[PDB]
């Protein structure tokens, strides 16, 4: 339900892909946590086509949502964790936020669209996984 | 585009309806100038259940989306037309506003999803067709 669906493409965390997701596999990267697949039904998102720096996204950990400022995306030196080892997370935007594991797969919108996905957190931050140039998906 | 896509549900002005939409008859109602018919994708419209009596709804004459305030439904004399007889239609929400020939088919809404389509219009006067009621289509 953390999950963008746009056209035929369900997108979500790599860190959190299913194995009919990896069965329907039409694109993924670690480097940025994002893993597309294949659907058979047309989805109802759209992919936001701004420079947006401000939105509002699903804190899944409080059930609600929150209205947040986040950075240009950027390459961010993210902490070793049980999904990856430490490494450069590309097209990472971050935000001041409440953050819990479990967070991961909460969608941020703006006007325009969908946005991002929270992909990391931690030290009062929420980062999101910018998908803004994925043009590919809409 | 004059439609509302709730679940496998098409919902139309009646009078606008398509020869594949009586091919794929679920309801119609007259009295209402509404027909629902069956869909093979699932639509990504939802139905509001609330009594709200302001929103927003696309003008097509326009291509403006505006702000309205209409009146609670009732049973609303309404002149023959090339697509009715003088008749009463029921279900009939009324509000000040811009209304030209092809305004039908203009999708309302409030906060909480989607109240009424525009069917009727003159004297200054736009008429949405409530659908609040259809409890089944969600
Ligand atoms: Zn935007
Ligand atoms: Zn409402």
């Amino acid at each position: 339900s953390g999950a963008i669906y746009v056209g035929n493409f369900r997108v979500v965390n790599r860190h959190l892909a299913t194995h009919n997701d990896w069965a329907n596999l039409v694109w993924e990267d670690s480097s940025r946590d994002l893993l597309v697949s294949s659907t058979t039904a047309q989805g109802c998102d759209t992919i936001a086509r701004c420079n947006c720096q401000t939105g509002v996204y699903y804190c899944n950990s409080r059930r609600k949502h929150y209205p947040v400022s986040f950075s240009k995306p950027s390459l961010i030196y993210v902490e070793a964790s049980e999904y990856y080892p430490a490494r450069y997370q590309s097209h990472l935007m971050l935000a001041q936020g409440h953050s819990e594991p479990g967070d991961a797969g909460g969608i941020l919108r703006c006007q325009h669209g969908v946005v991002g996905i929270v992909s990391t957190g931690g030290n009062g931050l929420v980062g999101f996984a910018d998908v803004r140039d994925l043009l590919w998906l809409d």
